[PDB]
Parts: structure tokens; C-alpha cells; sequence
């Protein structure tokens, strides 16, 4: 069952076994991934968080960000730890009380302290459209057409030790799927289907790192959301998705009754689909219960690429066609050294008193703010160009920021810039060595929201900074429950700060 828009939520620790090997995790509702939360467009959303974690190897205070939901009013609410928020301790719970106007489409939600999300705190967010435009192109749209696909590591996100390559130890399809060394023929997860039916499949990438090519044997996939953006119908027969990103796609159950693979090869980790890595099933209804024999291509006819997609509503481009055509257009300096990333020479780490909870203390610039260097503010209803260029080690890096959609002006690995009708969405890949994605929005909510690559081990080392968006007029914007002022002194309490 799906849950919500009102909804407990406990965060425990438990053992889990995705893919044959027993390890404790962090969960949210017992699982992993943690339950569907879900809602329609404009309902109020009450997530009230228990923070029941024991175990200190994993952390025991926690924090969650809706991924994608813009939190207008409501940035308290928004999650990252020590950029909206002191972390809950445990033993307290804490209501996540916000909004969801003007949205529908395919979130997620995940921790937002440390590297915490990867060790199982993350799990689907559906915001349904009861008008969706694009209700009339498939029959199914339930918990039952939801596809997660998720890199699963042996060793405790904690524990991965100072300068040694971290590489995931499975791929996990809708929470399952096989170990890419001492592989065991633990369970794949099915998708069942019904020939003649049409789905809305909701892919989401709750990755903590890799990319993943996803493909489905003998079928394509008509591509209609992008990051919870309404997008014109693109068929594929691939889709290269990064972390946190998500589509939606048209499958149509159009193929002779019979097993089909689902193929997820992440850009890291194990190559290939021997022992059936990599891999879940696709099942039609009268099917024999065997494993697929379908191969792959060697070739994909229609890989997406990301300059293909466009809004399905008239969207536009905010500003002027040419580059630095904004109000305030910035180019980061975006770059790694010696374990640590930076953005404009400046390596994230979070403060002690959180940037929201500093600007409503009365900090007015952005200079003030700390971290130093760390925090850019925008000036309010205006619009914003960021380019990104790539070249930092560990690319190709998917970029994400809080409170906002965007326009991509320039996608990976194309030299052209698209003022007319790029897709807009909230996490894009950086791409290649001499790349220059750029991305635009316009400055309507108020409140300080997180740049960050979405690599969740490149964020713990430092590639993030902070948009203060609009100071003067952040706490006016957002007024806060006690239950967020009484948040920061019970953390400092228990940690003795
Ligand atoms: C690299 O990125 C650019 C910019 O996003 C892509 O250029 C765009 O390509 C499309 C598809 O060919 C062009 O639109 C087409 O416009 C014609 C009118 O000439 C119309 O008849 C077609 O039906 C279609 O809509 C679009 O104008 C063009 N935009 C720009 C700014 O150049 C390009 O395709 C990407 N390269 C690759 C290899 O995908
Ligand atoms: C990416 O695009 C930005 C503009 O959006 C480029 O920024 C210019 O950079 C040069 C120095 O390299 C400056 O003289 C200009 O003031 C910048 N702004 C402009 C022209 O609008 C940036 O160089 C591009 N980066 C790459 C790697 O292509
Ligand atoms: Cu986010
Ligand atoms: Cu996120
Ligand atoms: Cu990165
Ligand atoms: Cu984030
Ligand atoms: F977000």
C-alpha cells in the first residue's frame, strides 16, 4: 500500500538481505526501498517522522528531503541537514508539514545527514495528477508500475574507508537483484504486465552514485515526464538515467505473452548480466514462471539523449537567447583535489547552526553566512543562469538543486545551447571533459536551497554550496513551527554542542 498524504513514518534499523547478503541498514516504514508516499496535486502533505535509529555505525539522528518538491513557504520542511534543519535525534519525531501546489509527477525522498541515504533511507514519492495530460496514453498507474533502481554496497556507508575506490555490490530493481562478485541466485524482482494493456511506468533512480543504462528486451519506452516535467511523447529503446533523476515512460504490453529482462548496467560496479546481475524480470500475465532467454541489442536503435526531450506545455527559456542573457548569471568553478571537491575554491562542509535557522537569526548577507565562501545569494524575481562546465574527477556528475525546476540550455556532450523548448527538470548530468551545461530558473522562493552533485560521497566531500535566494525576505516567507525552533537545541544538547 501506498501511504499518505498524512502519514507516520518510522525510521528503524534492521537487517536486510537484497541480494543474499545479510547487512543492518536504515529504513524508512520497515523496508527497502521504503514504502510509496503518496498524494495529489496540491494536497498538504503531514509526514510525521519517528527517529528510531539505535545503531551509531549508520547514524542516529536523521533528516529527509522531499526530492523535488519545491517547499515554496515551507523551507523548514525541505530536509538537508544543517541547510534547512538540525538533524532529529533519536527517540523524537519530527512533522514534515508542507504543500505540494502546482506540482505532479515522480519524486522521491531520501536522508539528508551524511552518506545515510545510501546505507537505506530512500523510497518513492508520487504526486498524482487527477487531470494529467497525459492520463488517455495508458490504462495502469499504481504502486505496481513503479520501478526503482538502486546501488546497494556491502560495507556501511560509514565505514568505507579514507582512500580506497567506493564501488556498489549490487544492483537492486525494485529493491532486489544479485551481487556482482560471489553472486547467489537470490530472488529478481518481476514486474507482471497484462498483453494488450498500456502502463505508465515510473522509473526512479534512487541511486547513491552510479548511472544506470535501462532498457527492457523486446520493448521500448515512450518517455512523458522528466523529473516530475510533463514532457511530449519521445520513444526510446534506452534510457540513460542518472542518480536521483526520474522518468516517466509509456510501456505498452505489446510483445508475445512471455519473460522479458529488465536491464538496469550501472556506469560502475558489475559489467554485464552474468549470473543475472543487473537484471529483474518482466512477466506477462499466462507466462511460465522461468527466467527470461531475451538478449540485448549490441547495438540501442534510440537511446535517449537529452536534447530530444521537450515540455509538453509551452515552457520557454526565462531570460535571453545567449549565453549570460540572465539577471544574474554565475559560472561555477566546479573541481576536485586531493579527496575534496570545490565550487568557486570553497569545499563544502555543513555549519553548525543551520544557513535557514542563520538567516532567521538576522544574518543579511551572504558574506555573513556560514559556511563562508559556501553560501551565493540571489537576488529575488529575477533570472538565475548557473553554467556548470565538467571536468572534476568522478563525473559524469548529476546536478540537483532544492526548491527549483530548470531549464537545460546545454546539455552533456552537445556544444548547442537551446533557448526555445529544452526540457526543464531538477537533476542534470554535467557531462564530459570541455562541457557546458547550463541550467536557468527565475527567483520566486525565498529561502537558502542546496546546489549539490547528487553522487551522495562526492556531496559528503564537499561539492555543494548554498543558494541563499531572496535573504530579505526568507523569514517572512516562511514562517516556522516550534517543532523546528525546538530542533536545533535538542541536537546540540545530545551532541554537546
Ligand atoms: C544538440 O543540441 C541542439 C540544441 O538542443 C539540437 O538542436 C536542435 O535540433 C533540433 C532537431 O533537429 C532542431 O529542431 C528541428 O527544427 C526544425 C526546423 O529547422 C524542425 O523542422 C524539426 O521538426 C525540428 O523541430 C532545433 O532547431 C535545434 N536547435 C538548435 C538551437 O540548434 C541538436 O539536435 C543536438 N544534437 C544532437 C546530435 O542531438
Ligand atoms: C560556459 O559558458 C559560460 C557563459 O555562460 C562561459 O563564461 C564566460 O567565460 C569567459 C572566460 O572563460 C568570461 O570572459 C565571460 O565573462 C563568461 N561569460 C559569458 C561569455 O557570458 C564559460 O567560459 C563557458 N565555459 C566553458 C568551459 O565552455
Ligand atoms: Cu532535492
Ligand atoms: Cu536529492
Ligand atoms: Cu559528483
Ligand atoms: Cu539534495
Ligand atoms: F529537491
Amino acid at each position: 500500500a501506498q501511504i499518505g498524504p498524512v502519514t507516520d513514518l518510522h525510521i528503524t534499523n534492521a537487517n536486510i538481505s537484497p541480494d543474499g547478503f545479510s547487512r543492518p541498514a536504515v529504513l524508512a516504514g520497515g523496508t527497502f526501498p521504503g514504502p510509496t508516499i503518496a498524494g495529489n496535486t496540491g494536497d498538504n502533505f503531514q509526514i510525521t517522522v519517528f527517529n528510531d535509529l539505535t545503531d551509531p555505525s549508520m547514524l542516529t539522528d536523521t533528516s529527509i528531503h522531499w526530492h523535488g518538491l519545491f517547499q515554496k513557504g515551507t523551507n523548514w520542511a525541505d530536509g538537508p541537514a544543517f541547510v534547512t534543519q538540525c538533524p532529529i535525534i533519536t527517540g523524537q519525531s519530527f512533522d514534515y508539514n508542507f504543500n505540494v501546489p502546482g506540482q505532479a509527477g515522480t519524486f522521491w525522498y531520501h536522508s539528508h545527514l551524511s552518506t545515510q541515504y545510501c546505507d537505506g533511507l530512500r523510497g518513492p514519492f508520487v504526486v498524482y495528477d487527477p487531470n494529467d495530460p497525459n492520463a488517455s496514453l495508458y490504462d495502469v498507474d499504481d504502486d505496481t508500475t513503479i520501478i526503482t533502481l538502486a546501488d546497494w554496497y556491502h560495507t556501511l556507508a560509514q565505514q568505507e574507508p579514507i582512500g580506497a575506490a567506493i564501488t556498489a555490490d549490487a544492483t537492486l530493481i525494485n529493491g532486489l537483484g544479485r551481487s556482482f562478485t560471489n553472486t547467489t541466485a537470490s530472488p529478481l524482482s518481476v514486474i507482471t504486465v497484462q498483453s494488450g494493456k498500456r502502463y505508465r511506468m515510473r522509473l526512479v533512480s534512487i541511486s547513491c552514485d552510479p548511472n544506470y543504462l535501462f532498457s527492457i528486451d523486446g520493448h521500448d519506452m515512450t518517455i512523458i515526464e522528466v523529473d516530475g516535467v510533463n514532457s511530449q511523447q519521445l520513444t526510446v529503446d534506452q534510457i540513460q538515467i542518472f542518480a536521483a533523476q526520474r522518468y516517466s515512460f509509456v510501456l505498452n504490453a505489446n510483445q508475445p505473452v512471455g519473460n522479458y529482462w529488465i536491464r538496469a548496467q550501472p556506469n560502475s560496479g558489475g559489467q554485464g548480466f552474468d549470473g543475472g546481475i543487473n537484471s529483474a524480470i518482466l512477466r506477462y500475465e499466462g507466462a511460465t514462471v522461468e527466467d527470461p532467454t531475451t538478449t540485448a541489442p549490441t547495438t540501442f536503435s534510440n537511446p535517449l539523449v537529452e536534447t530530444d526531450l521537450h515540455p509538453l506545455a509551452d515552457l520557454g527559456v526565462p531570460g535571453q537567447p545567449f549565453r549570460g542573457g540572465a539577471d544574474d548569471p554565475l559560472v561555477l568553478n566546479l573541481a576536485f583535489a586531493n579527496g575534496r571537491f570545490s565550487i568557486d575554491g570553497v569545499s563544502f562542509v555543513p555549519p553548525t547552526v543551520p544557513v535557514l535557522l542563520q538567516i532567521l537569526s538576522g544574518a543579511q548577507n551572504a558574506q555573513d553566512l556560514l559556511p563562508a565562501g559556501s553560501v551565493i545569494s540571489l537576488p529575488s524575481n529575477s533570472v538565475i543562469e548557473v553554467a556548470l562546465p565538467a571536468g572534476a574527477a568522478g563525473g559524469p556528475h548529476p546536478f540537483h538543486l532544492h526548491g527549483h525546476n530548470f531549464a537545460v540550455v546545454q546539455s552533456a556532450n552537445n556544444a548547442t545551447p537551446n533557448y526555445v523548448n529544452p526540457i526543464w527538470r531538477d537533476t542534470v548530468s554535467i557531462g564530459g571533459t570541455g562541457d557546458n551545461v547550463t541550467i536557468r530558473f527565475t527567483t520566486n522562493n525565498p529561502g537558502p536551497w542546496f546546489l549539490h552533485c547528487h553522487i551522495d560521497w562526492h556531496l559528503e566531500a564537499g561539492f555543494a554550496i548554498v543558494f541563499a535566494e531572496d535573504i530579505p525576505d526568507t523569514a517572512s516567507a516562511n514562517p516556522v513551527p516550534q517543532a523546528w525552533s525546538d530542533l536545533c537545541p535538542a541536537y546540540d544538547q545530545a551532541h554537546n554542542i
